[PDB]
């Protein structure tokens, strides 16, 4: 799984 | 499973 | 599953 | 399933 | 299933 | 099924 | 199923 | 089925 | 608006 | 707007 | 705005 | 917005 | 904004 | 954002 | 921001 | 921000 | 920023 | 799998 916080 | 915060 | 926030 | 929030 | 929001 | 809301 | 609200 | 609200 | 697919 | 696919 | 698949 | 795929 | 995939 | 994949 | 992996 | 893998 | 593998 | 702070 991803989580990606710019 | 993908989730992206720009 | 894909979820993107601009 | 896709949400995209632009 | 697909939602956008623009 | 589609929603797209512009 | 398909709902477009522009 | 399909609804468009212009 | 509103769409109900049964 | 609101659509439900049952 | 809202999308619900049953 | 809301998505909800059951 | 709110997706989720049961 | 949230995103929940059960 | 939040995601879940179940 | 949030991310859990059970 | 939290990271939670089980 | 994979969590990016920026």
């Amino acid at each position: 799984n991803n989580q990606q916080n710019y």
